């Protein structure tokens, strides 16, 4: 029912809770131990994405800038495609988009070879194109722009032609390609779906960055590392008598509690917001110098004193000294969490 330090040694914290989750099962006794949270950090460790998902500036976003993300979370959504017009459907054409972007960065350039001119083996994300050079195997569609490819997909070219004779064209995603209801020949209504939407989900677990403009939007994930804030420290939520106390004081590697004199003592609370906050447990809302004195505004750390120890702006990040437990803490944060005093 209340929150206790349990003493390990440095770097056995992982080791201690398995162990106390074990007793648990098989013990049967379910009543005395509740959660237990060993505080980690999450820093970035990459320099550079581990994916790189390009998508459509109406695609709807599940994730957000500074986000920590699962390999398999859904990160993205595509909406569906529906006809603007009524019409019947004149050409249905096998199309490569191949997505350059250039050094002059900013927006991209996106072509759409016919398969039927041979895509030009080679190619992939990542690849250098210039200028003259053919993206088709043959003649036609030669690059315009230097610059590299960030996606190449195969789609469907759909013309849906009006009564009276204007056109509507649309790119078909091949993955979401509809034989039955996509076909020349075919009868399209206005707000019919011409393909259903699509979900994206994290290729692999780090931190997102998202890149939001007008002519497309990107989620990059980046590899992070973990470190744990609190070496020789478990928090364990749990009742505290004689039965709990020897429950988890027994377990393999459990050192002991931090405690004055008898009965361990439960944290204070303004002690313990950080460890939930930084455990998901909690829902939560200019010239600085090495050295200079700042007070954390915002975050889990939110409410203390610090001091700057490490500074890395064009980031705008600050590792800095905190005193919790009566431990010095380095913490990691942004500028926008802390004021100088």
């Amino acid at each position: 029912k209340k929150w206790y330090i349990v003493l390990t040694m440095s770097g056995y914290e992982e080791k201690v809770k398995e162990n106390i989750e074990k007793k648990v099962e098989a013990t049967g006794i379910k009543n005395l131990v509740g959660r237990i949270v060993i505080p980690e950090e999450v820093v970035l460790d990459a320099t550079s994405p581990s994916e790189r998902l390009i998508l459509s500036p109406k695609a709807k976003l599940h994730v957000n800038n500074g986000k920590d993300v699962n390999k398999g979370d859904l990160i993205a959504e595509e909406p569906p495609i529906y006809a603007r017009r009524s019409g019947v459907i004149v050409d249905v054409k096998n199309v490569r988009k191949i997505v350059v972007e250039t050094i002059d960065r900013k927006y991209t350039k996106t072509y759409y070879i016919p398969e039927s001119a041979g895509i030009e083996p080679g190619l992939r994300v990542g690849t250098k194109v210039k200028q003259g050079l053919p993206l088709s195997k043959n003649e036609e569609y030669i690059c315009e722009l230097d610059g590299k490819i960030v996606e190449i997909e195969r789609m469907k070219k759909v013309v849906v032609q009006t009564p009276d004779g204007e056109q509507d064209v649309y790119y078909i995603p091949l993955d979401v390609f509809d034989r039955d209801r996509i076909k020349k020949g075919k009868e399209v209504k206005q707000g019919e779906m011409l393909a259903e939407a699509r979900k994206f989900f994290a290729k692999v677990s780090g931190r997102v960055e998202v890149v939001d403009y007008s002519t497309r939007k990107e989620i990059r994930i980046y590899k992070t590392k973990r470190r744990k804030l609190f070496p020789g420290y478990v928090f364990v939520e749990m009742i505290m008598n004689d039965e709990a106390y020897n429950f988890v004081r027994s377990v393999p590697y459990v050192m002991g509690f931090v405690s004055s004199g008898g009965q361990p003592v439960p944290v204070k609370d303004r002690e313990m917001r950080p460890i939930l906050r930084l455990a998901g447990l909690e829902e939560y809302e200019l010239g600085f110098k090495v050295g200079d004195m700042v007070k954390i505004i915002s975050g889990p750390f939110e409410d203390f004193a610090g001091v700057i120890k490490e500074i890395d702006p064009e980031r705008q990040e600050l590792k800095v000294n905190v005193t919790i437990f009566g431990r010095e803490t380095p913490v990691v944060l942004h500028v926008s969490e802390v004021e100088k005093i």
